[PDB]
């Protein structure tokens, strides 16, 4: 409710795919986004983790056993890089 | 496909409202965003118009008879202020 | 095929009443529930309307000429209050 939500082009295509083919995933993504806005990057549902990366700043939360939401947070927005990530 | 999609808190609330109530309205919004990305702020479907009041540099496109999508564009993102606007 | 279906005690009584006395009504109710899940609360068969009052955030869809299905929705379920409603 406080932060803007920014989808990368790929993330929004992922999101629209789930709108058409797996609405349960859309609902879970929306719940994860509410938790991020309320609690911050690292606390809440979805087993939040720092992204295994050589670049700091990105985190992930479990949508289901196969797919994680990958995102970063600042004072202005949650930026979503992917809705289908798996290491 | 080129620009990020940024939902303001009110816009994402509107978007989820249509996810719960009228999935054809979600489809139309997604189509409007594709046209903005491909054709620019004022070119394409939905009778694009400049927004004259209360916001600077924003535009609107018709979703249906009662609701317009209100947005602005730069070369990084489309920023959506509302999916329920009416003058 | 995603949302849980919750019957209030009265709605399940109505539903079982039609199971015994008018199977034609049960068939239409099941179709309405599928449409709500597929299209959202306010789109599809049954002339969906918001319920002005008597509850908060409820909707109705026509079953037959005399009776409407009254329900609400959230992320998790369709909740049915009545299968026999008339204003």
């Amino acid at each position: 409710a406080r932060l803007n939500i920014t989808f990368s082009p790929q993330a929004f295509e992922d999101y629209k795919y789930f709108q058409q083919n797996d609405k349960k995933m859309v609902k879970k993504i929306n719940e994860l986004l509410k938790s991020i806005d309320r609690n911050g990057a690292l606390e809440g549902i979805g087993k939040p983790e720092k992204l295994k990366s050589n670049l700091t700043g990105y985190y992930s939360r479990r949508i289901n056993h196969e797919h994680r939401l990958v995102y970063t947070v600042d004072d202005n927005h949650i930026k979503i890089a992917s809705c289908k990530y798996h290491y």
